[PDB]
């Protein structure tokens, strides 16, 4: 199945997928000088005093923190989006060093993660129905740089050991994603994708521009995690992020000035 190897990793993924071959595939490049202000974009509103994590899981390819999205309690909206959008779940791709790992880049340059909060647009009832439609989900997406560590983020890293291999997961309540932002909320924004199979392009992007510091340390524990199961032979989970895609027939916009 799908990965991130030389035998089944992105440049494959079009044969079992070809809108990876599409016209609004994520993620991309973010020339800076190129992405034009917008003042008609308003400032984003990230609600999340209510978020009820329920548990982290390991699946194989990253490891996602979910949500309880049975109600409206952690929701973004304004920014560029119509409407509400509900708080599933969130994950990173990484690197095997620290000069790689983000998904988009910004004038070329990749930060060593990044961060996906994936909301789906309450408009469509349920997460499986909204990736149908162009404007169902939106994506906000943070860079980490290493450095600072992160307090906000610990609890994750701490929780790391118990779920080392694919298909493991363990209860992960109470935690608040607040503590994994960045001070502004300065963005760009455009259409585009899921970054991973089955790459559909139900996305409104929503990428900061500032990035979260984290420790080395930090990274470091995500790169003891494994994309294999147990009792497997050991392959580290690092490298699990899509290079840039064509930007095509697509603007990118600016929050600021």
């Amino acid at each position: 199945h799908w990965g991130y190897g030389k035998h089944n990793g992105p440049e494959h993924w079009h044969k079992d997928f070809p809108i990876a071959k599409g016209e609004r595939q994520s993620p991309v490049d973010i020339d800076t000088h190129t992405a034009k202000y917008d003042p008609s974009l308003k400032p984003l509103s990230v609600s999340y005093d209510q978020a009820t994590s329920l548990r982290i899981l390991n699946n194989g390819h990253a490891f996602n923190v979910e949500f309880d999205d049975s109600q409206d309690k952690a929701v973004l909206k304004g920014g560029p989006l119509d409407g509400t959008y509900r708080l599933i779940q969130f994950h990173f791709h990484w690197g095997s060093l620290d000069g790689q790992g983000s998904e988009h880049t910004v004038d070329k340059k990749k930060y060593a993660a990044e961060l996906h909060l994936v909301h789906w647009n309450t408009k469509y009832g349920d997460f499986g129905k909204a990736v149908q439609q162009p404007d169902g989900l939106a994506v906000l997406g943070i860079f980490l740089k290493v450095g600072s560590a992160k307090p906000g983020l610990q609890k994750v890293v701490d929780v790391l050991d118990s779920i080392k291999t694919k298909g493991k997961s363990a209860d992960f309540t109470n935690f608040d994603p607040r503590g994994l932002l960045p001070e502004s909320l300065d963005y760009w924004t455009y259409p585009g994708s899921l970054t991973t199979p089955p790459l559909l392009e139900c996305v409104t992007w929503i990428v900061l521009k500032e990035p979260i510091s984290v420790s080395s340390e930090q990274v470091l524990k995500f790169r003891k995690l494994n994309f294999n199961g147990e009792g497997e032979p050991e392959e580290l989970m690092v490298d699990n992020w899509r290079p840039a895609q064509p930007l095509k027939n697509r603007q990118i916009k600016a929050s600021f000035k």
